């Protein structure tokens, strides 16, 4: 036995936003599809077993998550559940429109529970410190939002889409002028670093969700969104040799949603004909890196050390 | 005789958005219109009477004026009066609008004036402290300039109400970061926590100005303002027992200038068929919330402490 | 022999952006093309002569240069030697396109790998400190991104300018909330505070960039950031007395490339028949103050102080 590392999940969710990125290929080039579908049900699968071992976690080692729960810092890796349930519900729409609505809605209702209860909690004062200011935050306040707009937007919700789009666009821009001003003054510690990866994921994934209730249509505001977004990715690449100072590790599958993300709107804009070099580059960029993410991670659980 | 605290303008100010609320409702509801008049007509007499006594204080105990004045965290209420003065100047419209006209100006050129010398004053640095950073600061900074663009565009100066507008809007999103920052480390003393009814006036106080300006047209903006809306009143529903922690008390009128916007805007939501449902449970959520506050307040100026 | 005070690049830079917002007028009024021409004219060669003297540091002076590039405040100022050459490049398209898409992308390219190298370093922690955030920060972090787009945009290069743009506006609005704040509680220095001008520039370069990449149309967002330009236009003429409590100084032209910025800006709300009569007195506020600024360094020039 023992309790699963909440970061874990992760792993599902960076799988699962690739799958999706994939789907909305599958028009321009139909062997798309078959990708797509190969990473929804690797993605589905190690979703069910994570979240098998996460009840199992509740069960018998509560006073771990109690404690993760309560934490100001920790707690936001708990937003990564319903996050991946409802991607992972985006994906089983394709399949069965039914399961992936009860997904969805499970995802969404528990994930604005969860931020009512914890975020708001916050600002009681006395818990959270400075040095409790951590690209993490952005899971329950930004990414989960975005999340459950673009799955209400896909269910046809498209207005109560943008009440969950706006919450996380806002929550975004209001978070991260702190967030950039302590990584300025503090140096992030070595086993942080990895989480540097979520500081890519609000442009992205912001972008990816507005695109999914606008219709795909690819306007000034994506655009916009797009250029703060690879002025973040130039950065965490120069930042790449400091982020992984300590070595190579699993917690590097940070970078996986945020990328698969960005693969995702390369396809809207692929289909919108703008900037088509660059969605073409993006999108590749995302996958070799993912790629090598996933061998990283097998030539690993072979060692046993995952 | 007695020096009129001047956060007591936030009840004429509650108040008369509420009337404003109503009076959109009129065409849809004509039974709306005498519910606006009947408060809209205790709005503006409430406010004479507390313009009567602020004159009374200035003229004999200036003294207590000018230390708030001077005050980086005290200054904030005095925006109430020019924002009150506008908001009656709106009511006062659809009876006169030459005088409607005056007000709205005076109560412009003095809000301008008033941050343009006290806000900006604050930068020179040394007065205000880490301790300063307080919902009151979006009365000058933020609801100040939304009023004055609403109120300009009832007068049919739609582009000049755009640049109270921006002002707003961005000044809004320039200060929340350091705000909500601010109340995650240090636990705003419970005498101050009734204020926190102040931090859910910027989001909706900005989409009540932009669908007055925008002639009534509900966008993306305004539904994104919206969701950002609602989140913040989760939160501050989540933190009530907190809030009050110490007990109810008159200082809750805070809440009614943000519910009474969140009020407004859902008749434009309502008149534009967008999100119906959660137009009127909005509406009649702000309608009893204020209710209660008549109620409580009646309940205690009988009993001598208002 | 002597080594050139980088910020001595802010002249060029106000008088290019100052040609540049004469050259809008040149359809409405024939004579502002000689106008622009001489300002041109003397902002190409001022900046042909500075570049040849930072050229002379840089091989004499190396250990300078050094560590104003490390400095986690003096860094910013090296972003103005590729902004004037995007603003030179500009005003030269004029008489040769050739030469001008030669400078516009060596500043491109040189800005986009200052920023990538410097202003992401900063996230390391450690060296950037809470007295480090000055308003110099803007120079690589907004205005460089800014003038890309709009020197892209003149291109023909409209998708990638907005890539640009959105860059310089989040990353602005994800800095300017910790400023502030910073200038509240913390009195900036007298030798520092002719840099407040900078403080002026995200708002008006941003709108005139935005302007440039939109073919001039005079919308929503345009207006909202001229309302908050204005807004600070306001404040800085308010803190004007204490910004010059130590004397008037060069430093001043720190003003020019934010008021000049306002000047272009006001050429297309002009053109666009948006707020006619506030765009006469912006664009002879700004040739009034920058005038001034010449007057002030010829009476000292003179002297032999610049
Ligand atoms: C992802 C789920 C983790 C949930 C753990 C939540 C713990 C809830 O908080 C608990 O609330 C109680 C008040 O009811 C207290 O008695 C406990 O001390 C407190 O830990
Ligand atoms: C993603 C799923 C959300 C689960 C969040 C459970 C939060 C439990 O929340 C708790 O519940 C108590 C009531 O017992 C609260 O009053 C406390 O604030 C809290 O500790
Ligand atoms: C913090 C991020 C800032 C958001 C900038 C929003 C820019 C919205 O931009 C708008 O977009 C429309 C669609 O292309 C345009 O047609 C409008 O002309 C323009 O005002
Ligand atoms: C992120 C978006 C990725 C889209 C992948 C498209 C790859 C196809 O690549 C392209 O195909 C076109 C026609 O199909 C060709 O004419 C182009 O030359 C070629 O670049
Ligand atoms: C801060 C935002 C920076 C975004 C920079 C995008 C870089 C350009 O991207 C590239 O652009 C070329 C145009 O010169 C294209 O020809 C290529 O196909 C494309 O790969
Ligand atoms: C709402 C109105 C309150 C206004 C009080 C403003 C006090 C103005 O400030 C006063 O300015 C003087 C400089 O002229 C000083 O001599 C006084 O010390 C100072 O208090
Ligand atoms: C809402 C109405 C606005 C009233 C604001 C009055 C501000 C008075 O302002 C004062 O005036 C002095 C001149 O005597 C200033 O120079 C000082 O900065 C200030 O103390
Ligand atoms: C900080 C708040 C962010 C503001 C987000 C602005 C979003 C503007 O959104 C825009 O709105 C228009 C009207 O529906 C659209 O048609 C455009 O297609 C889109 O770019
Ligand atoms: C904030 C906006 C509040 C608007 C209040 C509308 C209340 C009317 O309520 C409604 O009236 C309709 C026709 O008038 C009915 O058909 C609907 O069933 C009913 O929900
Ligand atoms: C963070 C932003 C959260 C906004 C959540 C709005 C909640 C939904 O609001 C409700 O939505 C239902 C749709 O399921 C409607 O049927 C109801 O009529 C409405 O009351
Ligand atoms: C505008 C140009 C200024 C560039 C100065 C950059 C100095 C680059 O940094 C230098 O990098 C080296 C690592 O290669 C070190 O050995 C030096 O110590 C370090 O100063
Ligand atoms: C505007 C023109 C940009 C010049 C920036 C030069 C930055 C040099 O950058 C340096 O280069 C080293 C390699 O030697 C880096 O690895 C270091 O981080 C740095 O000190
Ligand atoms: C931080 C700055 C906030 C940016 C606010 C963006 C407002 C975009 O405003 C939009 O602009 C369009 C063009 O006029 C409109 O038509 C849309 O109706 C509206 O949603
Ligand atoms: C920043 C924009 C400055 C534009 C300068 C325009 C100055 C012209 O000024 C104007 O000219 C019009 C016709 O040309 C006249 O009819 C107007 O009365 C007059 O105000
Ligand atoms: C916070 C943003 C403040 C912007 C204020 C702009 C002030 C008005 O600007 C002026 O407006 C008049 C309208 O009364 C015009 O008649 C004038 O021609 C114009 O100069």
């Amino acid at each position: 036995p023992f309790p699963l590392p909440t970061g874990y999940f992760g792993i599902p969710l960076g799988l699962a936003a690739l799958s999706l990125a994939w789907f909305h290929l599958e028009n321009l080039f139909p062997a798309a599809r078959m990708v797509s579908d190969v990473l929804g049900i690797v993605a589905s699968a190690v979703w069910i077993l994570f979240i098998l071992m996460y009840a199992y976690k509740l069960r018998y080692y509560f006073e771990e998550v109690r404690a993760e729960y309560h934490s100001p810092v920790r707690f936001s890796f708990i937003a990564l559940i319903p996050i991946t349930t409802m991607l992972v519900g985006d994906i089983l729409y394709r399949w069965n429109p039914l399961i992936a609505e009860v997904l969805i809605w499970i995802g969404t209702i528990g994930q604005l529970l969860f931020s009512t209860l914890r975020v708001s909690e916050l600002w009681q004062g006395g818990v959270f410190e400075q040095k409790s200011t951590h690209p993490s935050f952005y899971l329950p306040a930004v990414a989960a939002n975005f999340t459950s707009a673009s799955s209400l937007a896909l269910l046809g919700y498209h207005d109560l889409g943008y009440l969950f789009f706006g919450a996380g666009m806002i929550a975004w821009i209001i978070f991260e002028p702190v967030l950039l001003q302590h990584l300025r003054i503090s140096s992030l510690e070595p086993q942080f670093r990895a989480t540097m990866g979520i500081v890519l994921a609000p442009p992205f994934v912001c972008v990816s969700a507005y695109l999914s209730i606008n219709h795909g249509e690819v306007d000034t505001l994506a655009k916009i969104l797009w250029g703060y977004g690879f002025l973040q990715l130039f950065f965490l690449l120069r930042l790449f040799p400091w982020i992984v100072e300590k070595g190579l590790n699993i917690g590097l599958w940070a970078f996986s949603f945020p990328l698969a993300s960005m693969a995702n709107s390369a396809t809207a804009f692929y289909h919108g004909n703008v900037l088509q070099g660059v969605s073409i580059f993006a999108f590749v960029f995302s996958n070799v890196m993912i790629g090598l993410l996933v061998l990283m991670t097998i030539y690993k659980l072979t060692k046993g050390q995952f």
